[PDB]
């Protein structure tokens, strides 16, 4: 039993992170097969990241500007070019360690893991959830950006998210492995505001269901109500609405704990109405939203 | 920037989880050089863990009643031998993964990664703290013993913790990679509690410079304190008392942010005896004690392997 922030083993990521520097600028790189994805404004200077023209500063480098680093040995660009945000380097030499891999694109109240690297090197794993503002809430100092986010099916890792930005509030913003930003943003050198940030519904009624399995039960209650009446709370309350596709993902959760998922729509309608007080539910003082309904099945299932 | 429960990169220990598995019971071993570690009530049955005699079942026990599997490849057992709770077995091959490692034994309040596997192949991973009662809040399902807490410095994995036990409450229980239970535990299928829980001090501090560095210090006072008199305070409170090497850790957070170690002591003891005040710290009303100062550095200046 117990329930926690999990992540993937990391093993067959970490044998892709490489270096990559253009002129004064570094960044992690992801060296699958004879190609290097990275963050394309290493290619810009201190000043081009003001205003960027990502095509007129492409087409005015060479191979031989791009210094790529795979632990000691130094590999030999042989190609360049350029996807959205996401700059891809041909290699001379096929990466061996190249896993079953997919690029995929996330969707909003999704979790994955990421690994946090630095000058190439992994320094950290944990997980995040794309939230429906298109942002995360990640750890990530300077020297981050070309860290990437993945899930792992059987043996196939499905990269995600490649790093790029922090915006002034002190989340993070990326884009998927094909590079596209997830959410409004932009990877020039600007201070950026999100949307509003609404808090994943579907993914706090399975925490709730996480800590009943795990034997708390305060927060529970005898009302009920409809799907309608508990949304327009919900709402009221910037919480994402939830659909019936929603209450059908929960189903296992709620036949393992007994517990109607209108039912735990009540108990966390009165929590949003009347707080916690001084209580605490697995052991945080808020409620949490970046736990999937997956992710409690794969962590409490037969407890 | 941010703030997270951060694991280590689990892939020099991914290569070296194998699955060791005596009749019917199966659980993880750490394969490293060629010796595999595993717990040592792998021999039992399910009715021997009841009352067993380790002693007594290793004896009837030899070398080829050992199924060892690294995936589904079987490295042939070539010796055994018994170190406390923790069984060891040679074994005809050498890890070919095996890196740079050493075995240690840590203190309560001191965090490490948990690779969490299954069968041999490792599932998942996270961060954990040895609590004051040396326990760990875990997240652990059948077929997990085995599974082993790590840190790495360098290139170099520092093995600190195996897995054995869930308690009634849902916390772990385990050992070190000598076999050596943390807390009063015993390898026995019977229900053991732990003795009462209390915060760690050393990293409710760190927690307090992480929010200094970050600019959130209201929280400072103009008070100051001995070791001796803030331990005798702050045992009232359920916080385990400070010692030696706990102020001498947090000596790169004091230099860092210019407050003496007595001096942010004195704030902490003012934030225990009259509370928050309706205020938060790093966002949070709660007092975070799962943060070593290491991690809090760790996160403010990130270090690589
Ligand atoms: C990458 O490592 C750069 O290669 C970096 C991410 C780091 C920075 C510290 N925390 C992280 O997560 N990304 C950046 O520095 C990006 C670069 C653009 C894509 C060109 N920009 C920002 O992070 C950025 C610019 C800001 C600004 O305008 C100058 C105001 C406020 C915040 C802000 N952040
Ligand atoms: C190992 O996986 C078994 O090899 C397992 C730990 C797993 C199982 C679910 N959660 C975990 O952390 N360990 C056990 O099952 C141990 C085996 C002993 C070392 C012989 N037993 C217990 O953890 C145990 C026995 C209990 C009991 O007695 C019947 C009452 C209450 C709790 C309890 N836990």
């Amino acid at each position: 039993s117990g329930f926690r922030k999990m992540a993937f083993p990391s093993g067959k990521v970490e044998g892709c992170m490489v270096q990559v520097t253009c002129g004064t600028t570094t960044l992690n790189g992801l060296w699958l097969d004879d190609v290097v994805y990275c963050p394309r404004h290493v290619i810009c200077t201190s000043e081009d990241m003001l205003n960027p023209n990502y095509e007129d500063l492409l087409i005015r480098k060479s191979n031989h500007n791009f210094l790529v680093q795979a632990g000691n040995v130094q590999l030999r660009v042989i190609g360049h070019s350029m996807q959205n945000c996401v700059l891809k380097l041909k290699v001379d030499t096929a990466n061996p360690k190249t896993p079953k891999y997919k690029f995929v694109r996330i969707q909003p109240g999704q979790t994955f893991s990421v690994m946090a690297c630095y000058n190439g090197s992994p320094s950290g794993v944990y997980q995040c959830a794309m939230r429906p503002n298109f942002t995360i809430k990640g750890s990530f100092l300077n020297g981050s950006c070309g860290s990437v986010g993945f899930n792992i099916d059987y043996d196939c890792v499905s990269f995600c998210y490649m790093h790029h930005m922090e915006l002034p509030t002190g989340v993070h913003a990326g884009t998927d492995l094909e590079g596209n930003f997830y959410g409004p943003f932009v990877d020039r050198q600007t201070a950026q505001a999100a949307g509003t940030d609404t808090t994943i519904t579907v993914n706090v009624l399975a925490w709730l269901y996480a800590a009943v399995i795990n034997g708390d039960r305060w927060f529970l209650n005898r009302f009920t109500t409809t799907l309608n009446d508990f949304n327009l709370v919900a709402m009221k309350y910037n919480y994402e609405p939830l659909t019936q596709d929603h209450v059908d993902i929960l189903g296992p959760l709620s036949a393992q704990t007994g517990i109607a998922v209108l039912d735990m729509c009540a108990s966390l309608k009165e929590l949003l109405q009347n707080g916690m007080n001084g209580r605490t539910i697995l052991g945080s003082a808020l409620l949490e939203d970046e736990f999937t309904p997956f992710d409690v099945v794969r962590q409490c299932s037969g407890v």
